[PDB]
DNA sequence: CCGACGGCGCATCAGC
DNA sequence: GCTGATGCGC
DNA sequence: GTCGG
């Protein structure tokens, strides 16, 4: 529905959760209010009172309280108020940078370094991950057209076939869902000679992706995750295009199907059909698939070498990552 | 009333 | 030096 | 903050 609808209730409610996150290190209450807005911007209705939003699973007695002054008002005095604290305004701030979490962010405060302009005076107290955060601060908020997120997969599949052509790669994330834009990049990898029975294989995928100067920076990287920044070649006399994050798993290959149907999501459908497993006698986690005894016990992880064979198992049809927003 | 609300890879800290 | 905890991001 | 055992 339209943001007219609700879109000051569902931004107060969002401002709150970040301030929970941030400053009080509430991550519980940080997902309580989420819920709450995420359920609310899909109420095809304009909320007249919090009664009305009360009904909604997520929304409790204190967010229909929120509401209803919001409503009678055109403000909420305690969101008011906590904007102009410069201390609560400057962590929430900082928090923007990749790297900079609720504990840093108070720190830098405590200390007097509330703007990126701080930051950037005190190198020296920065990690190598928050280097990049703010180096590319403005990059990292921008978002993804899917014209871009093409040339990236065009990329990614082109350079992991001339590493060796028996990878498996697929780009996962909204973009597999058919989204117009993303986020970032998530790129699942496996390879014929990577089980749970039985790396270097992550490592070699990373190096020709520098190689090519597509690949950056590094935030971090292990034997079966990278988390770095790439960018797409420009042409002469264009604008560069901006640094994008991607992110690159390895995962075993009897688990690989389990890991394309997860971070394919929306957790929203992760979620989701979590249950129709549980129900049908199955338990369901990003990397594998088990029967459930009569008493709860799990078996040994079910053979899988499709996403579809994971619908198969609970007796489900295929759905397209087209149809998998819920 | 009162505990769950996701869990884990990697970088870095804290302590030994 | 090593092992476990914490912070962070997802 | 909300839910639910
Ligand atoms: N809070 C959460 N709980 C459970 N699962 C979650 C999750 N957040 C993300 N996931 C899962 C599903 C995503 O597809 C996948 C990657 O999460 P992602 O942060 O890359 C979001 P996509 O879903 O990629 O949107 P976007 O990148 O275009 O903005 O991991
Ligand atoms: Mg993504
Ligand atoms: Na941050
Ligand atoms: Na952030």
């Amino acid at each position: 529905p339209q943001e007219t609808l609700n879109g000051g209730i569902t931004d107060m409610l969002t401002e709150l959760a970040n301030f929970e996150k941030n400053v009080s290190q509430a991550i519980h209450k940080y997902n309580a209010y989420r819920k709450a807005a995420s359920v609310i911007a899909k109420y095809p209705h304009k909320i007249k009172s919090g009664a009305e939003a009360k009904k909604l699973p997520g929304v409790g007695t204190k967010i229909a309280e929120k509401i209803d002054e919001f409503l009678a008002t055109g403000k909420l005095r305690k969101l008011e108020k906590i904007r102009q604290d410069d201390t609560s305004s400057s962590i929430n701030f900082l928090t923007r940078v990749s790297g900079i979490g609720p504990s840093a962010a108070r720190k830098f405060v405590d200390e007097g370094i509330k703007t990126l302009e701080d930051l950037r005076k005190n190198e020296d107290k920065l990690n190598h991950h928050q280097r990049i955060g703010l180096k590319y601060f403005g990059d990292f908020e921008k978002r993804i057209p899917r014209e871009e997120m093409l040339q990236m997969q065009d990329i990614v599949l082109n350079e992991v076939k001339k590493v060796d052509s028996e990878y498996i790669a697929t780009v996962c994330g909204s973009f597999r869902r058919g989204a117009e834009s993303s986020g970032d990049m998530d790129v699942l990898l496996t390879h014929p000679s990577f089980t749970s029975e039985s790396p270097k294989l992550l490592h070699q995928v990373v190096e020709q992706l520098q190689k090519v100067h597509f690949i950056t920076d590094t935030l971090s990287k292990g034997e079966t995750k990278f988390m770095g920044v790439c960018q797409l070649p420009s042409k002469n006399d264009e604008k560069e295009y901006p640094h994008r994050r991607i992110d690159i798993r390895l995962i075993p290959k009897d688990q690989y199907y389990c890991g394309v149907l997860y971070f394919t999501g929306s957790d929203i459908f992760n979620k989701n059909m979590k249950a129709h497993a549980l129900e049908k006698g199955f338990t369901i986690n990003e990397y594998t698939i088990r029967p459930l005894g009569v008493t709860g016990v799990a078996g040994e992880p079910l053979p899988v070498d499709s996403e579809k064979d994971i619908f198969d198992y609970i007796q489900w049809k295929y759905r397209e990552p087209k149809d998998r927003s819920e």
